[PDB]
């Protein structure tokens, strides 16, 4: 079993992305004895597509979790539904904002994610650690990779789970935020750190029982 | 040096108040040569004032640094103003819902607080801390306390530092809301302990800095 | 041209939906050639969509406009897509909770609108009030009559345009909201039945735009 | 029976101020035998202190009610107290920003408003108008007039009346901030107009206190 993991880069003149030291933690881990695999993506349209790809064809992989950050969110947040739309508010790392485009002409409208997200949500709580169902993912980047992924996993067999998890802001984000107005929520690096370890254990562990049952 | 530190127990149908855990925490530390007085108050008016008098009295406190629970807010708060005034719109733990009537009558409207609130901000965000210095406490059991406090300080002549800090919701306690509205901010128990130790270390060297000019 | 608006009654213990008096005062009112017919639906499962399925089949209307009140957002929002699900986070109006089901078995994940969104919301921006697309329209009623919609229309040919829009609270309905807890935003109802008038007019408008080339 | 009533001009970033037009629209009406008197405040310290004074002065008001607005507020405020301190977070619109200033050194910590705050929401909550009591005004202008006008009224006897009320941003000034980020809540001008009118009817209606056999 094969896990993969990907956060990504700095965008919106943001100084760090916290998905970005989630992928470089759980890279290389392993649960069991299942390895996971810790890749960062560049919030680029296009190349993200190239990337992600080539890393899929490239591992393999299983399972496949796609974090990102949610400015803004209080609490994690796991996807159910990837759009099949571009509709970017604000520009990417190279200054493209595309508009109403689809992602994948002809393929279909949406996607569900395949992971447990019922079941992650449950073993978060038990943790204590914050967690909803969240029923759009946004048209950005983040989106972007999760109906990709959710695509090649429709179109090639594999992953066979994949989804995406949003993440707050964690606290040394929101210092300079201060001095510019109001507040925005945030949720420290371990918390979330470990809330997307969980993700993959529950993921796993489902895994297994599908192939018995 | 005697430092003062409270907290509340739980109130308003909430499961914990992490404040009690926090006054626990740091009860019988010690900051150099600074001793440390953790207490847990009521959430019960006039039992609350009863408690906190006799406390002061006993311990006799240098600095008073007094922490409230505020669902809601999505950083460390402190407190800048105390108001002479109670007008609660939830009941305390007794059942006593008191609306428009003056906490001292005859003293001022209100007293500003006498802790150095800039330079413990200043900390907070050096540390990654996210705070901000809050303009009202509420009409409650919070600011009921604030006010007495720093109205204890004017009469007695101690403490001569006197302040109030909010912390917001923890994560296990958010855990209890995802039907309802909007899932609540929190901030990890660990950085509010530490923010309110922090609010004490700049507290104790503003006043070792105050005899010297 | 025959346009078809509708409206939910109240729910989630609300006295009253705006929605409601929407569709009733927009009733029999023509907006340049074509006539307008207001439509209230029951905000219970199965039963709203044999009231759906049969005013649809009656009216056979070229364009629908379904409005559902939406707590809590500040602005008029359009949505973008309905999901093939049912995840009820309340019960409706008869005690049924419907979690992780689909709306229609084998149909489509999800469908998009298709009302001309952006010139709508570009149209009400005009007219002074605020508006923005919306990627989700819950998994409650209002998504379940979106969707019911949109696959009518690509089961029947018919509405040839088909969208959803959600409208914030009406004032009078924050009165009792202010007591308890926070108080969410609102948007008086002479604005709201103005922005759904709007949409229909800039739909009109698309709509010849279409049938002339 | 004279009363005042005093809104500001646009402060910063804001095309319009409502409060301005709020000013401009209740000069010169009457309400019963009062006669109400509209002025527009400049958004600069000194110079708003030297107008005020000037402007009250002259009138010399029976009822002073001073109105500003609330970015981000979503109901009408009623200020229960004007603080002596000035905490800019922004540059005035002449550019001076005052960090940590006393209004009036030697006077009063606080000033609570001599407008039958409860009265007034009470009626405002009957018209179907949400409304709620505020405990901080910021330390800002708005909060800089308030204080000076009810530090006016104790020393120099009028207005025996003073308070603040601050609005939401109306609609119209929404438009720009929806392409920014999360969109704030708004009022539509009619309802705000009609708001401040009330507070003064009730203000008038409260100064029946000259009532005997």
């Amino acid at each position: 079993m094969k896990v993969l993991v990907t956060g990504f880069e700095p965008f919106g003149g943001e100084k760090i992305n916290p998905t970005e030291r989630i992928a470089k933690d759980l890279d290389g881990i392993k649960i069991g004895d299942a390895q996971v695999f810790g890749r960062v993506l560049p919030v680029v349209f296009g190349k993200a597509k190239e990337v992600l790809e080539k890393t899929l064809e490239e591992i393999k992989p299983d399972i496949a979790i796609h974090v990102g950050l949610a400015p803004g969110r209080s609490a994690i947040s796991i996807e159910r539904i990837a759009v099949n739309a571009i509709d970017a508010r604000i520009p990417d790392n190279e200054g493209k904002k595309i508009e109403d485009e689809p992602i994948v002409p002809g393929a279909p409208t949406a996607y569900f994610s395949t992971l447990p997200i019922k079941k992650i949500m449950k073993k978060l709580h038990e943790r204590g650690i914050p967690a909803y169902i969240s029923n759009s993912a946004g048209l950005y980047l983040c989106n972007y990779v999760m109906y990709l992924s959710l695509h090649h996993s429709a179109t090639k067999g594999y992953p066979k789970m994949s989804g995406f998890i949003h993440v707050p802001y964690i606290p040394e984000q929101i210092i300079d935020k201060i001095g510019k107005g109001q507040v925005p929520p945030s949720m420290c690096y371990e918390m979330e750190l470990e809330a997307v370890k969980v993700a993959i254990e529950v993921a796993l562990t489902q895994d297994m029982i599908n192939k018995s049952t």
